[PDB]
């Protein structure tokens, strides 16, 4: 029998066309970010809830949607936006999108590394300005990557994809995680026992840590001051891990050469000051935004639900 | 004895400090491009003339700088801008700076590849303009690198540095040179006997081939048509290799998904349509623009002059 | 896929791109349609192609509901569309900024050269068959070399005019509300007031876009501040000039000549202008090159394509 | 006591005032072009003859004006209209006006380029017509100068001043002269060792080559056919360099988009068809017509005579 589903954010048109045939589908047409009250209200009666990282699926949402709601399907690798304790207490099946976005995310990480080190914003702005004076020996001199140290805080699956790409540029890989990785995954990277030690060895300091309450605002005035003068900071994980005041102060003082951010505290209501910095490159949270990756994400949800409909265990089920 | 030198364009402060130590140095402080008449008047009396590819060193310049002028040292790989027939006839020694640009140039090639494929221009523009509505599943979908073919026209030292960096992103390397490379240098890239064969196999088509009269405007309507639909074109060699009309036309039909350019026909007076294309990233001929590479070039000249001063034959002496 | 309606003929080049991309219906006769004509003829279209000559009122927007989703105007400005009405309905509005400077600067120099060197009298004389032949005192004009060009509102269009003027040996003066960076000045002489600019202008040129504050600003008192024998050029908006004042000064010879591409109440211009020998007149053709009109069209095409893939183009109002 | 002088064409009032003060001056008040017999009739007795290019100073004229005539002063760069061998054989001093016209002439060339490319004639006619319907998206579209190639035939002093002004509009400069200019004078301009080569690469083809007999009618049917379709032709040098039949035909056939002409074969009796072409802008040989240029030319003649009166050797002596 055809399940009722509610779709909280607009997905790619190919995936939407499949969902319309596969479910009795109701769609959040204007693509707004619904509040938990909004979700509970709009989705009442749905058996399957299609969500993303922008939807706060709280314990209250999950309860209010009973007895209808059986499945939460999130178009994201992360799932901390879903109250998993509530979901599992009620036998709710939760699906996510593992092992399909690390290549795309690593591409954006490297785009930011390159744009920060080699001054991509100023570069493209200059050509389009109509005032480029032509080639000059001192025109937009950047930092070469060869021989420098890329320090990765939270070198998980996405972090390791970044390191693979980074090694090709002659970057020495340094990292800090709670636990040292095996040799197979480390691939020579230098393990630092503490964040302080990592910060002090990073010519480019990159945040790839998934992000946890304990990590909110961790990159602050004291910690930035520990990074060598002339370094670059990159963030591809979650914006609230960075103290915006601390970062913007360090960019203006030039203790940091430059930055590259794909994520921002309070996005899209990002700190207005970022937009007038010449030594930053900004990307609108497009880590996983390739045609192939976003389609693969949608298909993992569809395939997972097919598996639930046949009483099989989905590969992408979160316990 | 202590030689008078004239510097026609500013070099890095590090290199200028070395030159002041070794020469009675006069500098073109404002970093303007001196006309041949201006070079002759400003540099009169210099024994060593420090130049770049932006200085037109004509027969008349070399003659007007007699009898003082003995050495021209150019901060460039090429020496087309120096009348070598005149320099030979006056017994002038000419030095240049080959074979130290590959890492920096390869970083810019990858910067262009990533920004073209993942929409760096539209990304930064959107965030900076305050118009970003927030993360969404269909926002700025780009082309992933994994499972795609990078086709390199002219895979010499710079080309191979690009292939090294490209492999980390999961790009399969294809290339066309007149002659096939040795097994050692190939590292498994696929050789194409003809430029036509390479074009047809290129998801990303990259020009790293040095410019030649015969290659001027080779990338034209017919050759772009041979590239698979949805491809990306990158140019880091020289602008006049591309037919601007053909490139722009294909960026609009979407036969080409995007482009990345560091060099342009008639630079710095580039085609005025480029800046209005959303599917392009542009850099102002900054391929070799790292402190490390510009310093390395300066050191090749310094070492060359010291060799000449001892009556040695430097390896960077042009015949 | 999308239904579009085109209200005025565009270049054959752009119309071909539009037919390729849209189920396109065109106003073939190219007659300026009325708000009710538009609402009638456009019925069913998702995309509406317009120019500054189409009054896109609230009722046009409402009558084309529910099909109309996008208004694309071939113009920098958007006064002619009811933005409040569009905003309340979620309608996307696209315009074509920042691609007109080269073409407009060409018309500015055309007007400068024709006014100073008497192009109107020149062509009329040859064409009328009354030219007696070359003579050392025939149609003497004012050379540009060593003279001062004063540009009011020197933005992207102004700076493009300045680049071209420099080659003729004109010294550049300007007035903007805020001074430009030293690099963008290129040695131009800054005047912190308009009155100071007027006083130093051998050729006075209006490029300033023009708010309602500047309406009628070039009047009797301000023209009097310009050095006797000067030339006035206007390429911005007609109503910035007081016609009585300009005509009086052209007749008195306080001003040598003038060149105008724009006019108060156009195309119903002051009928006295056509009878002045010391003026050159162009019919608002500032941006009239194939390359520029096509460039504007491409901004719209690009904007719509971005909206279709759910992205936000830079030319969305 | 002071010199008798005859002035064959009206000069500017500032120059005539000065001439009446320095000479016993007789003037062709009517400003007609005097024939060789008319010049001999009017100027008899003159010691100084003030002329322009419109005066045919033949051997016959010079002998009829003997023994008085000892100085001929021409308000012009060229002196083709003066029989120099006749002048030399009688010890007659000739003065001309070199090197002061290029800026004024370059302005008219640019006026012509702009009016032709941007449809100045049609434009001004439309406004004055009373039937201008108002701004339209396809109203009087012309060709932008940015990125186009300006091809100059005979890039001399005048041609180089044109190139200076044209570079500002984003025009690429191409040229063909008999001999290639030095790198310093080229300033990057592209040299074609043949006219054919130049013609084939000119989006705007401009004639700045000073007139010589070899070149009469050079721009004909075959040569215009070599210019790319949709190009503009400009002439500020000499009218008889262009075959009028060829140019008019190519303008009507629209092989050429437009032309700008300051000079014309048989001027002032120009080909009547030119007047009915909408894709032409016409100027009545006003290349050098500014107050400053015409005054400067006049002062060169005056100063040169002053120098001869002091037994000194004037720069402008031929
Ligand atoms: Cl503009
Ligand atoms: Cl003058």
């Amino acid at each position: 029998p055809i399940q009722k589903a509610f779709l909280c954010r607009r997905f790619t048109p190919a995936i939407e066309a499949e969902l319309r045939q596969r479910f009795d589908l109701e769609v959040n047409l204007e693509d707004t970010v619904l509040t938990p009250s909004g979700i509970a209200s709009r989705a009442h009666g749905a058996e399957v809830l299609f969500v993303t990282a922008t939807e706060a699926i709280t314990a209250e949402v999950i309860r209010k949607l009973q007895p209808g709601l059986k499945t939460i399907a999130t178009l994201s690798v992360g799932y901390d936006h879903i109250d998993m304790a509530a979901a599992r207490s009620l036998g709710i099946k939760v699906l996510h999108t593992p092992d399909v976005l690390s290549d795309a995310c690593a591409e954006i990480a490297m785009l930011l590394v390159l744009n920060a080190c080699r001054r991509g914003y100023e570069a493209d702005r200059m050509v389009r300005s109509g005032s480029w004076p032509g080639w000059g020996p001192t025109q937009l001199l950047g930092m070469g990557l060869t021989g420098r140290r890329l320090g990765i805080f939270g070198m998980g699956r996405i972090g390791r994809a970044i390191a693979t790409r980074a090694r090709g540029f002659g970057l020495a890989i340094h990292y800090h995680n709670r636990t040292r990785l095996s040799h197979a995954l480390e691939e020579g990277a230098i393990y630092h026992d503490t964040l302080d030690s990592l910060l002090g060895a990073s010519d480019i300091f990159l945040i790839a840590a998934p992000g946890r309450p304990e990590l909110k605002g961790f990159l602050d005035h004291d910690r930035i001051a520990k990074i060598p003068e002339g370094a670059v900071v990159i963030n591809i994980s979650r914006g609230d891990l960075i103290n915006d005041d601390a970062l913007i102060e360090a960019l203006r003082s030039k203790h940091l050469f430059a930055a590259g951010l794909d994520v921002f505290a309070n996005e899209p209501a990002i700190d207005p000051r970022y937009r007038s910095l010449d030594n930053i490159f900004l990307t609108p949270h497009i880590g996983s935004a390739t045609h192939e990756t976003r389609d693969a994400m949608g298909w993992l949800l569809i395939q997972g639900i097919e598996a639930l409909n046949q009483s099989d265990v989905p590969d992408n089920l979160i316990s």
